């Protein structure tokens, strides 16, 4: 028997106000007015009286949408203070402009109506209330020690946060953009960019400003997907405040606006310079004639330093041929690196310090190259962005352990003159770093060929999802290194009392790097090595046996390391395989703009002059027209987006609204006249 | 008023009488007032403390 | 220059017959009498005009709904064939009892006006159809050898399996099952039975047949979900042509018939029923009640045997502790097969026919149990569905090598007398052969908990996923087999000219399961079981190594051995894991009502007095009231399910479309009177 009242008991008015209420509601041009006259003389009726459920007078003929009633109203002196507001919200123009014209809420108090109105993204609206002079405040930089922001975060953070949020809300409509600004695209650019990194700091409200990052640069693609012809598309993507705005929208990163299809083309057009329908030929020709000017690799490079203008000297200077050159100095560089260790090129291995063989002295122009390209890039380009790029860090590698061989080379060959068999040299001696760290660059320049899958149509979203995979390989790594790092701990601080020599095991070897496995847990970088090698089945069952008759010591020994084997392989290697099955599914939709982006960031990186010579030779020794015509662009777009949008509005609700209240205007209207 | 709906936990008599009786019209009939108090708008209209009622 | 124009030119009707088209489409009462008044003086006008888009007067009319025109349309002789089922299929009730009163078709020839109401499932046409003695034509059973189908099919084989095709689908919607037929249920279960099995014979039309099936299903899931009390529940579930109902639906696989929850109450109560309320208590005093009752297994059996009828007597005849009984007796069977294999109970091995032990002994009455219990379920209950378990197949299996190791064993002993040690003995000794099947059959008892798994309410759909997935490792063994056995001849051919001696080869070896393996693909078995034996990686390198110098057929074996472990890993494996993947997710969303369907046939497995003893004990030596009940049940049953689907017929769509013809209707009305 649960009793059941009301515990919040709301003050409900006279009947003298239920009358006025329900004649505003009906609709009365006559009930109305007397009411308001006998409210005014006998004082019968308050004129502000409200609704428990937050509805006034003026609200309900708001949401009637009759006119006549408003105005009576209007001059009837009720409450006119948040009701601007909802007709607003309603979306209603005539309500608007008539207010316009001249306790409770639903709306928070920061709310302006230029703010709702473009909240509710109504261009009507908005440019009708842009023309009665009205502006946005400025919302404040991210990073603000200013009184004016640090005390108002202190005295009410939920507030500052919903102004700011709002703020930021009526600044990314794509009507607010496209009537107040003059440069509707940069705006969106800029927009999309600030609100991305807010996301990032306000980490609560990630989700609003994504949305709203992803709201503004759907209208910038929008806005060029209105291009009718190639010279609107040029004039767009040479304008400066070659390819300007491009540029700009790839620092941005607008994915969506680089891997527009009309971008694309002229990225193509740009791209095949020298070869009028590259896509047209077979894949036959094409790849011959990619191996004929691959092949012709001394040849387009000597012609270039000779005679730079000539018929010869300007076929390298185009981006496609450029591109070819570079992959077969590249692949000629590998090719050497494989021939310099071959028996037909190295022979005498038992001097301690060797002159460089010819396969050498032929590597090193590249390594120059190399080295002069990357130090050329720190310079020309900028600093700030070099190390932006997460491919250089490997280069810089490449060319510190280059550095390092050829300095090691020099110091075996300048301290030590004579000859040695390899068995008798020491641990460190300078020669042997030198081989392990040439190799070790080797492997480096062999797998550096990676970048170069964005160019091809099958092998990009590959590695695109490659490094969307490798991010949460990054993650897993951390829990398999506690894991590793617990179970190394245990395991070695069992075993490391039974710690045998290297003369008492057979064959004088230490370590699981033996045919007999010795040691396997006797200190800690043996125990992470054996602990390592386990998970590949590489590591023995004897090796947690000791030589003493301990069965209770190995017994917990071998408990631990099955427990070490189950917890590594059987939860974490599926645990894995799961999370990059759900990436891989995830990043499956947008697998193709990363591409294009990954593709037209390559591309742009051979237009420029800069660099035009590939390693082996590159040591050798008016702004108002456009604007206007610029400006005549962004009119003719922003008219044919703001056409489409205003009727892509048109929707099955609204349009039934506006039907049964023409068709009951009109039946009023009918029945007026008959009476 | 709305009956109140026993403990989860009930050995009394008007409970384990009811359920051997009519065991399918006893849950359609505890489904059907705790589906009623669960509403939004009756914790918001009859209790005091929504948000403890809605806990 | 693509020229256009229409190649199929339709003959257009003259300009006095666009006349009257355009007046029936408008709708006038008085232009189209006069002009049918014409058309009869001076035959201005054909009357059976037809438009070119297949619409004639009398069908523009039935579109648009008024019954005037088509009320002096039937008074004028307008054609009225193949004009009922377009009101029909319009569904709307006044034109059908308008025209039930008195070239081109949309309709094939062989619908019938009831076929196509069923068809529609509208509830007051096919009353008033069936009101009007109206009658669907049987289809055939589904092999017929009758020259009235088989010619039928060879004449028009596409209109047969139309018209069998639309016959089952108008027998199937569940108004003419709630009208016609005096046992929905049960035609319900029938229809869907039939339409399961006829969707596999007719392999091209497996998906409407599958729809129906699962529409027939529904059907009958939604009258049982109308019981408002468990007296109906319980007249529903017993009713016979104990739980007699529920055994049908349990035969005809209605798993969401038997999975409803209020059937699944009724089965707890049934299940618990010498303790009310077992979910109630806390599952420590329900495992020590469990544990109490299964250690209790001794007693309760010679209870049973020395006084059925007792306050004991009685207790095993309760389902749960007949299952919590038998599960015990189970498990002390593999507790003694365990032990068999002990030094405590097992001694003097070396005789060639030993007298059984203890062990042994006592294992005796449990196989004798087993072997009788599945010989009188071969008799007692059918034999037709005892093959239809695939669980009996593993009960033939263990009781079969029981029985042969039983006479193995009695064979050894009388013909084998005195003592060997065990090396001497032969390769195919009776006792070895004892000794191999009884561990077989170990490893099958063992393996037969399984089952149990579908009582526990977390191991239940475990185990259906788990036959979900078996059912596409049986689909992956084909083609792994396949490529072993391509594998496994090539190799030998290659291989078996270099086979080698057992004596040659060191410690008298001959095989992959020595210390050096021999000899691994020199037979076409070795070579078998050297391909199985490498997917787990059993199988070293140096196998593929022969003693002479042929270098070119050692690298040709192992290029073969290389192509297999990819083909049979790297790509079988991983598809391997997508399918059942795949399998997972379709079968993880009907995983529930799989396992509460098995529950259900594994509770009605323990309701039955037969069988009551376990195992080890169980050798030890008026139709008139419930048919009129039931039809009470079943009226008040189809009375709700009919209003419930009538008003959630209700359809925004509809309810718009009505109320635009009532205000058309009104506003022509109100016209007419001021006119
Ligand atoms: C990423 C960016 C950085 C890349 C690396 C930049 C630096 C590169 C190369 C410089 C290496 C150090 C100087 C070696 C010569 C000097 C010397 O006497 O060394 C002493 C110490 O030697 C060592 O301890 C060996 C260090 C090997 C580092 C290999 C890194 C490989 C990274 C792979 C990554 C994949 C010799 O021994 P001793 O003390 O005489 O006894
Ligand atoms: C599934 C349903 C069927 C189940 C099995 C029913 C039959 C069971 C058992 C009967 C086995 C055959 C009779 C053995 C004794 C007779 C005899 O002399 O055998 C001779 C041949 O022996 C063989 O060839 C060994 C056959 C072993 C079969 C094992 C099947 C295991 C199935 C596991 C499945 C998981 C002895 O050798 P020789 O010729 O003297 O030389
Ligand atoms: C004593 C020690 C002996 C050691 C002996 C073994 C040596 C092993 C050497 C090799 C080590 C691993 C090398 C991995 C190379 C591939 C890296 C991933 C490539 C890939 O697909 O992802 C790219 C990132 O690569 C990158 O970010 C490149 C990372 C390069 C790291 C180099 C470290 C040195 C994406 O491309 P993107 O970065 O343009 O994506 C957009 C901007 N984020
Ligand atoms: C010289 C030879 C030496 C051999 C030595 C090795 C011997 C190995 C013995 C063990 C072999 C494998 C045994 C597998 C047992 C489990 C089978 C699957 C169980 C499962 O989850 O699926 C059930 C089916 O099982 C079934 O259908 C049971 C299949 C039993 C096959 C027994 C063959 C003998 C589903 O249950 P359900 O069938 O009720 O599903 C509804 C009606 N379909
Ligand atoms: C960190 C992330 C969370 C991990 C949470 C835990 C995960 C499960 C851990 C299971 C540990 C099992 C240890 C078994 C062990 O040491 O055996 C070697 C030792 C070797 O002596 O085994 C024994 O001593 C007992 C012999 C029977 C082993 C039965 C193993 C049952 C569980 C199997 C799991 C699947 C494989
Ligand atoms: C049946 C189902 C469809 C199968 C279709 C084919 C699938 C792919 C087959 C690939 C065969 C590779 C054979 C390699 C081989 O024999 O190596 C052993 C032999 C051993 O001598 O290897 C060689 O002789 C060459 C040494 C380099 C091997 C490079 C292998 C590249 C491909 C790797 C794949 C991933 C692992
Ligand atoms: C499988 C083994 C033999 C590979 C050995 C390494 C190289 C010989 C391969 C690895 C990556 C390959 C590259 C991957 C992608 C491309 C881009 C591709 O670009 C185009 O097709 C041009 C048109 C466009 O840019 O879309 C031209 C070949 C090339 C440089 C490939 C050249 C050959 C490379 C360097
Ligand atoms: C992990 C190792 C130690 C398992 C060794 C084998 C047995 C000791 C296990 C395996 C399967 C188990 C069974 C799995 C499922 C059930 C059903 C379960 O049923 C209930 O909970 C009763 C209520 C109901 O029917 O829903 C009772 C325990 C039982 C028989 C379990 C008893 C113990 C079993 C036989
Ligand atoms: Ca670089
Ligand atoms: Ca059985
Ligand atoms: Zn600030
Ligand atoms: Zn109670
Ligand atoms: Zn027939």
């Amino acid at each position: 028997r649960i009793p059941l009242q009301i515990v919040r008991a709301e003050t409900e008015l006279s009947a003298e106000e239920k009358a006025f209420l329900n004649a505003v509601e009906k609709g009365d041009y006559a009930t109305v007015k007397q009411a308001l006259q006998e409210a005014e003389i006998y004082y019968n009726v308050n004129i502000n009286c409200m609704d428990p459920l937050g509805r006034s007078a003026l609200l309900i003929a708001i949401e009637n949408e009759n006119l006549e009633i408003m105005e009576l109203l209007l001059n009837h002196s009720v409450y006119v203070g948040d009701a601007l507001l909802y007709a607003i919200r309603k979306e209603v123009v005539g309500a608007v402009e008539l207010l316009l014209s001249y306790q409770f809420s639903e709306f928070t108090p920061d709310i302006t109506p230029i703010m709702l109105a473009a909240h509710t993204n109504n261009y009507e609206i908005i440019k009708l209330l842009v023309q009665k002079r009205v502006t946005i405040p400025r919302p404040h930089q991210i990073r603000c020690n200013c009184v004016e922001c640090v005390s108002s975060s202190e005295v009410d953070s939920l507030r500052h946060s919903r102004s700011r949020l709002n703020i930021y809300k009526a600044l990314a409509s794509p009507s607010l953009i496209a009537l107040s600004s003059e440069d509707p695209i940069l705006t969106a650019f800029r927009l999309g960019w600030e609100l991305k990194e807010l996301s990032k700091v306000e980490n609560e409200f990630k989700a609003e400003y994504e949305e709203l990052s992803q709201q503004c640069k759907l209208f910038a693609k929008d806005l060029l997907d209105q291009a009718r012809s190639s010279r609107e598309l040029e004039i767009i993507l040479n304008h400066r405040d070659d390819l300007a705005k491009l540029k700009v929208a790839i620092k941005y990163h607008q994915k969506e606006f680089v891997a527009q299809p009309n971008c694309q083309q002229l990225l193509a057009t740009l791209w095949y310079d020298g070869f009028p329908g590259w896509r047209r030929k077979h894949w036959v020709v094409k790849l011959l004639t990619c191996m004929t000017i691959g092949f012709l690799f001394p040849m387009l490079s000597i012609a270039y330093l000779i005679s730079p203008r000539s018929n010869l000297g300007l076929f390298i200077k185009k981006p496609f041929i450029k591109f070819i050159c570079h992959t077969a100095s590249y692949l000629t560089f590998l090719f050497m690196l494989l021939l310099a260790s071959q028996h037909i090129v190295r022979t005498d291995l038992h001097v301690q310090g060797p002159p460089p063989t010819v396969v050498e002295w032929m590597i090193l122009p590249w390594v120059l190259g190399f080295i002069w390209g990357e130090i050329k890039e720190m310079w020309d380009g900028g600093f700030t962005e070099y190390i932006h790029d997460w491919w250089n860090l490997m280069d810089f590698a490449m060319n510190s352990l280059y550095l390092a061989t050829i300095s090691l080379k020099i110091v075996a060959y300048v301290k030590y003159n004579g000859s040695r068999p390899r068995e008798e040299w020491e641990m460190w001696h300078p020669t042997l770093i030198a081989e392990a760290l040439f190799a070790i660059s080797n492997i480096l320049s062999s797998l550096r060929l990676i970048s170069l899958f964005t160019a091809n149509s099958h092998l990009g979203p590959l590695q695109i999802s490659l490094g969307r995979m490798l991010l949460d390989i990054l993650k897993f790594l951390f829990i398999y290194c506690l894991v590793l790092l617990a179970f190394a701990n245990g395991l070695n601080q069992l075993y490391f009392y039974y710690e045998t020599r290297a003369i008492d095991e057979p064959n004088n070897c230490k370590g699981i790097r033996c045919e007999k496995q010795n040691n396997a847990f006797s200190t800690l970088f043996e125990t992470l090595q054996s602990l390592f090698w386990s998970v590949f089945g590489l590591l023995n069952l004897y090796v947690t046996n000791v030589k003493a008759r301990h069965e209770f010591t190995e017994f917990v020994g071998a408990t631990m390391f099955g427990t070490y084997n189950v917890i590594s392989l059987v939860v974490l290697l599926n645990m894995l395989i799961a999370m990059m099955n759900n990436s891989y599914q995830l990043i499956a939709d947008h697998a193709d703009i990363e591409w294009k982006f990954a593709r037209t960031k390559l591309w742009m990186s051979y237009f420029d002059e800069g660099g035009t010579l590939p390693p082996p030779f590159n040591i050798i020794p008016d702004s108002l027209i456009q604007n206007q015509h610029y400006q005549e662009v962004i009119r003719n777009l922003v008219k044919r987006y703001v056409a489409a949008m205003i009727r892509n509005s048109k929707t099955h609700e609204g349009l039934t609204e506006e039907n049964f209240k023409e068709l009951k205007q009109d039946i009023s209207s009918f029945r007026y006249e008959v009476l």
